[PDB]
């Protein structure tokens, strides 16, 4: 068995050969723009059927989704011609899926937690029970996106990735941009713009490369972090046209490193867009067992991985990581020391350096967290949410002292007294109610001793936008169902309550809320 694929989904268009072997007999790829793919795909496919003969295909694969609507309606009807115009079997393939699988052929990765990221798409995603999964993703824009739609305004050749790399290599000053983490997830437009109005502001084009790279990178490594460790995965692989950054994949193995975790990217060829991708994908799906019929090929520029029936993986999952118990933060935020003063039980928190990211960003990472956390976490007493007395913040070391709360944290008690779903709804209405945001709401953070406090809030922003507060429940949903998978619709229905009975602008919230779980 031998297979063609079709690669369409953008700029590019490509296509490609491979056996069953893993042989790659054939790949190639060159650079609205829906045109410019019929218009050079039969021109591909000549070029293809020199080296390899037409009648020896025995399927045909193309690039289903996810996508840009129109230029995957052509890539699909090149395809589906094709296949007729041999009467071969056709299938239909997961864009993201494909990557992530080109990648374990031609790396000897066995089972990574792989960061996609291209202009397109930044999703971070995990083989976990039977299913391709996605663990944290951008909210908005693609880092590929947010990097070319940097360098268009700043005036540099369109794929604007390399060139701000370049200049970025002789940056000096690491100016001020947000840093945005909701969650899993992260957003780019703030980056974007901020970076934008810099430069207005005359900050030097080297120096604001820099720094919208060791931002944007650093968003992504810690979106990575955080996931891999509600994996047991024991490698991470990185796949996607921004993978052919030097300093993207320079902080990630240091973060993989510290983290005793080997660290994949496959070779450029099969990195970026092409056909030799969808022609695995298709090969692995059709090999064990799926057919297509020509109706089923329907185009879907949304497809999630999840919408993907894997059977095309039933052995040893390569080298796993082990998760033992109440073991020491290797690659943790936070180190947390019990000390007492003034006859009150107490705790020292500090967030230690992160070994990947530059010195600079890290202290003021750091610096920030605590700071909003002791600035939050009082503050939010003037609304009568229990939290921790803050005793002393400390801004060059990044401790804070605070009051120690006995008890058990909602997520080992949650899931049996549903009461304390209610509480933490009441909390988050609160926040609410006073355009104070959390952007990390999860059962890991609240304690309950005879009532339930917020325990921590080092990613706060005060926001009077009703987006804002909607993403704000939509982290905790996601956190919801990655923990308390099984009682879910019983965990968020009971804090739906605990939030109605205190905010009144719910339905406007919450309707917001079911308009983003769509775009
Ligand atoms: N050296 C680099 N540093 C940073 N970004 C880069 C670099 N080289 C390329 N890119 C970005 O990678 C993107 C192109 O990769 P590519 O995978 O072709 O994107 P795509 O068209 O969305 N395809 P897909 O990855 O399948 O969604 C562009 O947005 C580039 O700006």
């Amino acid at each position: 068995m031998i297979c063609l694929g079709l690669e369409g989904t953008a700029e590019k268009t490509g296509v490609g050969i491979v056996t069953s072997d893993g042989e790659v007999l054939f790949n190639k790829t060159i650079m609205e723009a829906a045109d410019h793919h019929a218009e050079t795909f039969p021109k591909l496919i000549k070029e293809a059927f020199e080296v390899v003969d037409k009648n020896e295909i025995d399927l045909i694969a193309f690039s289903q989704g996810p996508g840009l609507g129109p230029s995957l309606r052509v890539t699909a009807t090149v395809a589906r011609t094709l296949s007729l115009t041999l009467k071969k079997p056709i299938i239909g393939v997961n864009h993201c899926i494909a990557h992530i699988e080109i990648g374990k052929l031609t790396t000897e990765a066995e089972d990574p937690l792989t960061l996609y990221v291209s202009g397109g798409n930044t999703q971070v995603i995990a083989y976990v029970s039977k299913k391709y999964r996605v663990f944290g993703e951008t909210l908005d824009i693609a880092v590929g996106n947010c990097l070319d739609q940097f360098a268009r305004y700043v005036n540099l050749p369109h794929p604007g990735g390399p060139y701000i790399e370049e200049l970025a290599r002789k940056g000096k000053k690491l100016v001020d941009l947000p840093y945005t983490v909701k969650g899993m997830d992260i957003a780019f437009s703030g980056l974007l713009t901020a970076a934008m109005r810099a430069y207005d502001a005359g900050e030097r084009l080297e120096d604001i490369c820099y720094s919208l790279q060791e931002y944007a990178f650093s968003m992504l490594t810690e979106i990575t972090e955080r996931a891999l460790a509600h994996t047991n995965k024991g490698e991470v692989m990185l796949v996607g046209g921004v993978a052919a950054n030097n300093r993207l994949r320079e902080m990630l193995k240091a973060m993989c490193e510290g983290q005793n975790v080997d660290f994949y990217v496959p070779p450029k060829e099969f990195c970026g867009d092409n056909g030799a991708m969808i022609a695995w994908l298709g090969l692995l799906m059709h090999k064990n067992g799926r057919w297509m019929s020509l109706d089923e090929t329907k185009i879907i520029p949304n497809y999630r991985t999840d919408m993907v029936e894997v059977n095309w993986i039933k052995e040893i999952k390569g080298k796993k990581r082990k998760i033992p118990e109440h073991l020491i933060g290797k690659g943790a935020e936070a180190d947390i020391k019990r000390d007492s003063y003034l006859d009150f039980d107490v705790i020292i928190k500090e967030r230690v350096k992160k070994g990947y990211r530059d010195e600079r960003l890290d202290e003021n990472i750091r610096k920030s967290r605590t700071a909003r956390e002791a600035r939050y976490l009082a503050l939010v007493k003037d609304f009568g949410i229990p939290a921790p007395y803050i005793f002393d913040v400390d801004l060059d070391n990044k401790r804070i002292m605070m009051s120690y709360i006995n008890g058990k944290l909602a997520k080992d008690v949650i899931e049996d007294n549903l009461d304390i779903a209610y509480k933490i709804g009441e909390i988050v209405g609160k926040l609410h109610k006073n355009d104070v945001i959390h952007n990390d709401l999860t059962t890991s953070n609240f304690i309950f001793d005879k009532d339930l406090y917020i325990i921590d809030f080092g990613l706060g922003k005060i926001s009077n936008l009703d987006e804002d507060k909607a993403v704000d429940l939509i982290v905790f949903k996601k956190a919801v169902l990655s923990t308390h998978h099984e009682k879910f619709d019983e965990i968020w229905e009971r804090f739906l309550e605990g939030y109605k009975s205190v905010y009144d602008r719910w339905e406007i919230i919450l309707e917001l809320m079911k308009d983003v779980e769509r775009r």
